[PDB]
Order: structure tokens, then C-alpha cells, then sequence
């Protein structure tokens, strides 16, 4: 029985190595990254793998891994999939953890833009659930952490981090964790997935995937929202996405929305992501 070495990109950042059978499943896989993460709510989560165009993929836990990296390497990274819109709702607290530190990488990374005063919160939030409460002892008037909160660090983002950190004497690690996310939940950008587009005029938006509905981001002046039940029919062909809108009561007819994608693979990655967030978000 034929195995293949698989190595894991774990939310900390520290790589987990292990082996599956060449013909596994992803699901294979990814139960053996849960057990690793002691993590019993693994629905929220999902391994991603860099492809060939160079980009994300979900790992379909349904379908052979070889089927799916064909070419690349067996090298994933461990993420959230389906951010909760009420994290307070998940049942473990382990579950809030790692979701905190999937959110920490979407603020580092600027994927999940935040005010300078959220950014010094959630920092604040995080320090105090990571080294517990404020020491002066290891904080001079010229304290810089360890810890990234900000695709661009400043002096003043760090005194601010410090300042509130002080405010959270006695805060056990669950109850910040608890803090940084009844916070990072109500950003506009929380759980929004992103996707380059044009639309039925070749201009240039962005379609954004999360929980509620799809999101349409034109000029800013116009963002268009579809909740999930408006949405009728998601379909791809060729690099085209289409939108099937039910009609507003007494119309006879749903409205179509047309985009391009920069390519096939673009349009069936948008796809199969907006039937699964759709799907989960029905049953939720
Ligand atoms: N007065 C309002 O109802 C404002 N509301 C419009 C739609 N909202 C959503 O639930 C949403 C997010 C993506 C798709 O739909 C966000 C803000």
C-alpha cells in the first residue's frame, strides 16, 4: 500500500508532515489534521493547496487528493472555510482559537481591512490571551512585540496595543479570544471571500463570497448585494459566472447578471465556492 508524504501549513505556522495512501480521499487528510488539532468542529474548515496558476484551491475531501494537486506537490495549508457569523455559537472554544488565528492572518495579510483602533483592539485582545495580563517589566516606554497585528506595523499601533492591553487585567485566554472575535465578526470584509471579475461591459468589480449572500464591489459609491434567497441559479461556462436573481413579487421573470472570469479554472473556482457557502449558510 503506496503512501505519500503530505505536509501541512498549520495556522501557528508550524508544518505538520504525515502520509495517506497515493489514492486517499481529502477527507483522509484532513481527519488526520483535525485529530493533530484536537478539533471536533471541523465543518468551519478546510485545506488549501497553491496550484499551477499559482492559486487556491479548496482540497475536495470528497475526491482523490492526486486528483486534484495532479502535478504540484502535496502541500497544504490548514484554513478556515465558513466563518460563523456568531462565533459565540460554536460549541469549543478550541474552535474560537483557531478561528482567531485564521482572522489574525487576514488583518496581517490585508485581506481583512480594519480601522487603526480595531487593529490595536484585536492586538490588545490577542496579547492578553497569549502572555495573560500587562508587566510593565517586559513593556519599556519603546516596546515593540513579537506579534504581527497589521499589514503595517507603526509605533503608535504598538503603544495603542498596550495602552488596552492594560485594560484587560484578569482576562482568562477564552474570554479575549471571545472579545477578539465578537469584534473582528463585524467588520465589512469578515469571511468575505474575493474574486476578480468584469462585468456584462468589461469593467472591473470584485465578487465577494460570505455566509449571507454574494457582493458585487463596482465603484464603492455602488456595491450590489444578493442574499442567499435571491439568489436563484448559480451557473459557469467557459470563463463566464452567471447570476440568476428571483424577481421582486408581481415580476414575472428573474434579472441575469453576467461576469468574465480571467479564465475557466477562475469561473469554476467562484462557482463551487458560492454553491458550498450557499449550502452551508441554508442549513445554518
Ligand atoms: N438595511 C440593510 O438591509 C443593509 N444590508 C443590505 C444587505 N446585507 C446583507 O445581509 C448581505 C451581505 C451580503 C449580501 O447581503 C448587508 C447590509
Amino acid at each position: 500500500p503506496k503512501s505519500m508524504q503530505c505536509k501541512v501549513i498549520l495556522l501557528d505556522g508550524s508544518e505538520y508532515t504525515c502520509d495517506v495512501e497515493k489514492r486517499s480521499r481529502g477527507q483522509v487528510l484532513f481527519d488526520k489534521v483535525c485529530e493533530h488539532l484536537n478539533l471536533l468542529e471541523k465543518d468551519y474548515f478546510g485545506l488549501t493547496y497553491r496550484d499551477a496558476e499559482n492559486q487556491k484551491n479548496w482540497l475536495d475531501p470528497a475526491k482523490e487528493i492526486k486528483k486534484q494537486v495532479r502535478s504540484g506537490a502535496w502541500h497544504f495549508s490548514f484554513n478556515v472555510k465558513f466563518y460563523p457569523p456568531d462565533p459565540a455559537q460554536l460549541s469549543e472554544d478550541i474552535t474560537r482559537y483557531y478561528l482567531c488565528l485564521q482572522l489574525r492572518d487576514d488583518i496581517v495579510s490585508g485581506r481583512l481591512p480594519c480601522s487603526f483602533v480595531t487593529l490595536a483592539l484585536l492586538g490588545s485582545y490577542t496579547v492578553q490571551s497569549e502572555l495573560g495580563d500587562y508587566d510593565p517589566d517586559e513593556c519599556g516606554s519603546d516596546y515593540i512585540s513579537e506579534f504581527r497585528f497589521a499589514p503595517n506595523h507603526t509605533k503608535e499601533l504598538e503603544d495603542k496595543v498596550i495602552e488596552l492591553h492594560k485594560s484587560h487585567r484578569g482576562m482568562t485566554p477564552a474570554e479575549a479570544e471571545m472579545h477578539f472575535l465578537e469584534n473582528a465578526k463585524k467588520l465589512s470584509m469578515y469571511g468575505v471571500d474575493l474574486h476578480h471579475a468584469k462585468d456584462s461591459e468589461g469593467v472591473e468589480i470584485m465578487l465577494g463570497v460570505c455566509a449571507s449572500g454574494l457582493l458585487i464591489y463596482r465603484d464603492r459609491l455602488r456595491i450590489n448585494r444578493f442574499a442567499w434567497p435571491k439568489v436563484l441559479k448559480i451557473s459557469y461556462k467557459r470563463n463566464n459566472f452567471y447570476i440568476k436573481i428571483r424577481p421582486g413579487e408581481f415580476e414575472q421573470f428573474e434579472s441575469t447578471i453576467g461576469f468574465k472570469l480571467p479564465n475557466h479554472r477562475a469561473a469554476k473556482r467562484l462557482w463551487k465556492v458560492c454553491v458550498e457557502h450557499h449550502t452551508f449558510f441554508r442549513l445554518l
